[PDB]
């Protein structure tokens, strides 16, 4: 209630301009007061981790989704790939952040090891299983081909919002290292 | 003196990451807080500066460590086993630096020259590394190096929060078949 308002009004804030953003600028954008941070998440670290993960399972989701809308797999893989690298990026770029701030307190590593093992296994379940049924030979086991996805997008993004999408990783170029990690089969792509 | 700072600087990063007091990094090295406006402008500069170096000094241990390498596939276990294992914390250093640019040309193009850097020379130890098998990358070079850059950096940050799963991932990207991996360099 307040909760949702705290966290609608982080994530709006979060993924703009990250972590810094001060707990006050929140609450002023939540009609909250400074306690309900406190109450509802013991602190500005654990708001911004939670914020982080729903993002980018959230981003994950939404790009399956609007995979599934349509044949062809080609095609299913260019939305799947053109929604993380492209409206969904600043979310995965935000996890980026928090898994990198997280050195050891558990709490907070639970919640992102938790988020990273649902990422995982959400890609042997939507694109690694649209890919097998449709014809695509698996070069290792299904969930290390799920982590090669993973961990190639998480590269991906965190350098083409570096670059500024440019030198080697704009949007086309980030996409088309997506294409040459998986090799799909022009036949394959048809379907 | 620069160079203390920078010493100084770059076991503190590595150790603890961006948030390091500027009076803590001058007081390992015996310098007035002045100094780092002086030869670096800002902290973050001193900060990007520090990680763009670790990174290259991380492939460079890398490369060292993979030289001796007696296959493909030996080469590769050293080179990521590198990477994501000594090299770790400069790896990750330099991760952190690239979501902190800002937008700031002064910073983005460290990091980009860095980049370049790592990329020009994923290329040309690739090429290297394959020149006896007789088999070829399946897409651009340029776009094998970038698939190697970017899964290693996407591992190394998870690990912040297995060699075998992370070769494995380089071996599936690139597709190298099981006897180019067998075969001796």
């Amino acid at each position: 209630q307040t909760r949702d308002a705290l966290f609608t009004a982080a994530t709006e804030l979060f993924l703009e301009h990250g972590e810094g953003v001060p707990i006050t600028q929140i609450c002023a954008a939540a009609g909250a007061h400074p306690n309900q941070v406190t109450y509802y998440y013991g602190s500005k670290e654990r708001l911004f981790v939670e914020v982080a993960c729903a993002a980018v399972l959230r981003a994950g989701k939404r790009a399956e989704d609007d995979a599934a809308t349509a044949e062809t797999v080609g095609d299913y893989t260019e939305k799947l790939v053109g929604s993380l690298l492209g409206p969904g990026a600043p979310s995965v770029e935000l996890f980026t952040s928090a898994m990198l701030m997280t050195g050891r307190r558990s709490e907070l590593r639970d919640l992102i090891t938790d988020t990273l093992r649902t990422l995982h296994s959400s890609g042997e379940v939507a694109l690694i299983r649209t890919l097998m049924r449709t014809g695509w030979q698996l070069r290792a086991g299904i969930d290390v081909e799920s982590k090669a996805f993973w961990s190639a997008i998480f590269g991906l993004v965190i350098q083409k919002t570096a670059t500024g999408e440019s030198f080697g990783y704009s949007l086309e170029e980030a996409v088309a290292v997506i294409f040459a990690n998986l090799q799909i089969p022009e036949t394959v792509r048809n379907t």
